[PDB]
């Protein structure tokens, strides 16, 4: 009953990178794979990030998550300029590139035991929607589940209002989601800001194929801000829905 947890960093172009860890349970058997994206404003052991990652492992995953480059770039103090630059939606979609490539070419940790046939990707907040869009974009990602996030990108930064404005058709979520084929998530606690809400509802207008999960008494982050000194009624739920979810989506 034992999760290892193994560190691995990802190093990209200039001095940038990706920090993040696998988490499994080893046993002799490739295992369906969940990678997580985190939130814009969090990282990857803030909060319910290592629970969540251990919760799955426990329950039959090979689970990558990892920080956005953008996180790395912040902690190696670079100018708000090129955080901000490092902030684009664009940017989560190569940083994505980056981590499903090394996975895939087996150059991250246990690498054996990753079931690279069944990938499912896991985002949160606009990692949501970003997710949303790789997945599209990807033949190999065969179901994703966004929590609280999920509408297009829609500032202080220049950087987003460019990237939104040269990419309107690219990542216009409500197209993406009418016409993909695999089977997508949406989880949306009912506390939460209300253009979300309407976002939300019209995405569920947009694409009533998929699947969206009202949790009605939940904040944006199902009461799991850091630190994590205990898992919550809504946590739970969100989790054991998108238990539930990959797995009937599995054997499809």
């Amino acid at each position: 009953a034992v999760v290892v947890k193994k560190d691995f960093r990802i190093d990209l172009e200039n001095e940038l990178f990706i920090r993040g860890e696998v988490t499994l349970v080893e046993d002799q058997i490739k295992k369906p794979v969940l990678v997580i994206s985190h939130g814009f404003r969090g990282y990857k052991d803030w909060g319910f990030w290592p629970y969540v990652a251990a919760w799955f492992a426990e329950r039959g995953f090979y689970v990558v998550h990892f920080d956005f480059s953008r996180v790395g770039a912040l902690n190696s103090g670079a100018d708000e300029a090129s955080v901000q630059k490092l902030s684009t939606v664009s940017r989560e979609l190569s940083d994505l590139d980056a981590i499903l490539s090394n996975l895939r070419e087996h150059r991250l940790p246990l690498a054996e035991q990753a079931e690279t046939e069944r990938i499912s990707l896991l985002g949160h907040s606009r990692a949501g929607g970003s997710n949303i869009i790789f997945a599209a974009e990807h033949s190999y990602i065969g179901s994703v589940i966004a929590w609280n996030g999920g509408p297009p990108p829609k500032n202080p930064n220049p950087f987003i209002n460019d990237d939104v404005e040269h990419n309107k058709q690219r990542f216009d979520t409500a197209r993406l989601l009418a016409s993909l084929t695999a089977p997508v998530l949406i989880i949306q606690g009912g506390k939460d800001r209300e253009a979300l809400l309407e976002g939300q509802q019209l995405l569920k207008e947009a694409a009533p194929n998929q699947t969206y999960i009202s949790i009605p008494d939940a904040d944006h982050s199902f009461g799991g801000e850091h630190p994590f000194h205990h898992t919550t009624p809504y946590l739970e739920e969100a989790l054991e829905v998108t238990h539930s979810f990959i797995t009937k989506h599995y054997l499809e």
